[PDB]
């Protein structure tokens, strides 16, 4: 069944996995610098996980004001036991991506809004983009990073596709996992639908959304706008 | 590249697995049961490639008068090898499935017309099934079974696919082959259209194209038609 939340033994299996790849996360950070990046900045991450991402972070940019946020409840769990193992002061809240509900202060207030390989999950995209540029304070960069549906890969994306899936061990059932997050991934033109959809309530300076692979291992899609000046 | 014939080490590797693997046809040999095979028939298999199957056929069915036709020379010269050594006088032409060139003294002639694991690869499927109608006699049947393209599995097709890809060993760059065959393959709406195209041209008493699994492994498209009566 298609569940937007990764719960239970899963959340487990994917932490396990996350937590001993740290090198996965290097062409999203590298996206962030490109966006702009900097110590001392608010930065929310959209559907968290278990934090790996917040401990990268944190450690190049440790006077950040970063705050995690994710629909699955073990995620949460995991994700402060993580950072207090790590020996950071990280915050991380229960929400849902699609709604400001749960993040009310941060409203107009991120300098950054980012989120990475997440949003193919979501039911309602357009929802989840009128989040990130709500939260996204006048001139604040929005950053998605996620997978794309297999149908828009060229053969190379394919092949690096099952690649992917080739390698191993893959931890519990995370293969499947991660093969049927691609399943019932969105279209290349549903992302950007969804933004344009998002960024008509709250105007913005720039948007883009492409495909590439720059480190991930497959292509994924890339979604960035700036909101616009006050 | 996308590219119809399977040659050189790509075939030769094809062959290895499939000699050793006949379970694999199962599925395939029932539909041929289930549409009225019988000994004695003319039967023609379309992109046959290394002669798994008319080996299966004929030593089920000893008298049937058994063509298979490719595009590949290479499998063509596999094939008429492989059949020497299993101790089979079979013929063996190098064709293509979407021409009559080469087969003209089959048109009209054929009690069945068969392809199995091929049609997705064409690059003219309406072209394909006009040949097939074409060699079919009055009241002879037709029956491609072949691959889909991914988006066209629900999550139980797409585990199973995943599976597939999953078993092991593959002989050399198998799996790649198998895998892109799918990444090229139409979908279930271009297999209907065109045998409906060349349903048009060649009247049927009997058209149906549904996908299912059988014995397979994954889900494949069965394309059925009956050629109207004399
Ligand atoms: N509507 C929603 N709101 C918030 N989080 C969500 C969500 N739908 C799914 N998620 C979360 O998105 C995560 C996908 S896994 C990716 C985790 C993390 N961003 C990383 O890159 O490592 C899961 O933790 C899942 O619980
Ligand atoms: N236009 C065409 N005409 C005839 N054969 C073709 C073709 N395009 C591809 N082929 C052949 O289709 C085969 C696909 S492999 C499947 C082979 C066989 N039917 C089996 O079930 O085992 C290859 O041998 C390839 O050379």
């Amino acid at each position: 069944m298609k569940i937007e939340a990764i719960t239970g033994s899963e959340a487990e299996a994917f932490h396990r996995m996350g937590s001993q790849a740290s090198h996965r996360y290097d062409e999203f950070v590298d996206l962030l610098v490109g966006a702009g990046i900097a110590d001392g900045q608010t930065v929310v991450d959209l559907c968290c996980g278990s934090g790996e991402l917040e401990v990268i972070l944190s450690s190049r940019f440790p006077s950040l004001n970063l705050v995690g946020v994710d629909l699955s409840e073990d995620m949460v769990r995991i994700a402060r036991e993580y950072a207090a193992e790590q020996g950071k002061a990280l915050e991380f809240r229960h929400g849902d991506a699609q709604l400001l509900a749960g993040m009310e202060d941060l409203a107009g207030k991120a300098d950054l809004v980012v989120s990475r390989n997440a949003f193919h999950r979501l039911t309602r995209l357009p929802a989840a983009f009128d989040t990130m540029l709500r939260l996204a304070k006048p001139g604040g960069a929005v950053l998605n990073c996620s997978f794309i549906h297999p149908s828009d890969f060229d053969e190379s994306g394919f092949r690096a596709w099952v690649t992917f899936l080739n390698q191993r061990p893959w931890d519990s059932e995370m293969q499947i996992v991660w093969a049927l997050a691609h399943h019932y991934a969105p279209r290349l033109d549903d992302y950007r639908e969804a933004l344009a959809q998002a960024a008509r309530e709250t105007p913005v300076s720039e948007q883009r959304v492409w495909i590439d692979d720059q480190g991930y291992g497959v292509p994924t899609v890339k979604c960035f706008a700036r909101r616009a000046a006050a």
